[PDB]
Formats: C-alpha cells, structure tokens, sequence
C-alpha cells in the first residue's frame, strides 16, 4: 500500500518521490506512463520508466507500435508493468513544446477512470512543456477514481500543496 501521502481531495494524493522508486516499493495494480503517441521512452518519465525496466519496456512499446499504430495524443494503452507494476498506462497528454492543444489535458486524464487506484506522474508537466499547477487542477477536476501522485521535484511539490 501508498505510504507518505499527503491528502488533496477525496481521491487525489500526492507525495515528494521518484515515480521509479514509489513503484518499486509499492508494486502497484497500474503505473501511469507519461507517454507519446510513438511510445518512444526516451526522457522525463517515461525514459525513467523504461530503464528500470532494462529496456523490456521499448522492446514491448516497439511491437505494439508496429501492430497498432501510434496513439492519439489524450490516448493511451495498458501494457505490462515489468517489474514496476502489474501493467503500465501509457497515457498521451499534449506536449505544449511540439505546439499541442493544452485542452487534450482533460481528455489525457479521462483515461485514469478505466483503473480503480492509479500511481501516476502530472500529466504534461516535466519536459512535455505545461504548467504543474494547472496539470493538477484538471487531474483533481477529471479523475474520479483513486490516484496517487508521485512529484520528483521537491521545490515544485512544495509549491503544488501551498498554491492549491
Ligand atoms: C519532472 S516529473 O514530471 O516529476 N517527472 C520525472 C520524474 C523522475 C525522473 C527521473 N527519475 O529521472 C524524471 C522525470
């Protein structure tokens, strides 16, 4: 079980902690990847993910990709957790840096209603380019099921639970 959590709202929790680490600890039901429509996990979260899991993520993500295609960004797809979680949700949310509408924020998070209790980064903050603080605003405004938030900066964290 989630350890350390701080409470935002009836189903939003959030904690100071690499995703990588909490997942290893925790071993949960679903990690949520913060993905792009290629699954290619090169940076931010998704290449952390990627190289806990000695790249057996990659290799999956490359067969699904040449089966399935790519995703839509405010997408995503369940695939194996590795040795982090039971399965991993890759979830798309817009990259602002390659000029996507920040308005697929919303929808990226509407993918997190498929699982009752989710570990999960902020969709579109880190390198994907958009603001934190409102990537938390619409995961407490869309998400209805349980989700624990895993912040790796701390500055950032502090100011995530004194602004909210
Ligand atoms: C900035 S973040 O959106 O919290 N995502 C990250 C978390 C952890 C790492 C890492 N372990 O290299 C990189 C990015």
């Amino acid at each position: 079980s989630f350890s350390g959590y701080l409470k935002l709202t009836d189903n939003v929790y959030i904690k100071n902690a690499d995703i990588v680490e909490e997942a290893k600890k925790v071993k949960p039901t679903v990690v949520v990847n913060a993905a792009n429509v290629y699954l290619k996990h090169g940076g931010g979260v998704a290449g952390a993910l990627n190289k806990a899991t000695n790249n057996a993520m990659q290799v999956e993500s490359d067969d699904y990709i040449a089966t399935n295609g790519p995703l839509k960004v405010g997408g995503s797809c369940v695939l194996s957790g590795h040795n982090l979680a039971k399965h991993c949700l890759h979830v798309v949310g817009p990259n602002v840096n390659k000029g996507e509408d920040i308005q697929l924020l919303k929808s990226a998070y509407e993918n997190f209603n498929q699982h009752e209790v989710l570990l999960a980064p902020l969709l579109s903050a880190g390198i994907f380019g958009a603001d934190p603080i409102h990537s938390l605003r619409v995961c407490v405004d869309t998400v209805r099921t349980n989700v624990y938030l895993a912040v790796f900066d701390k500055n950032l964290y502090d100011k995530l639970v004194s602004s909210f």
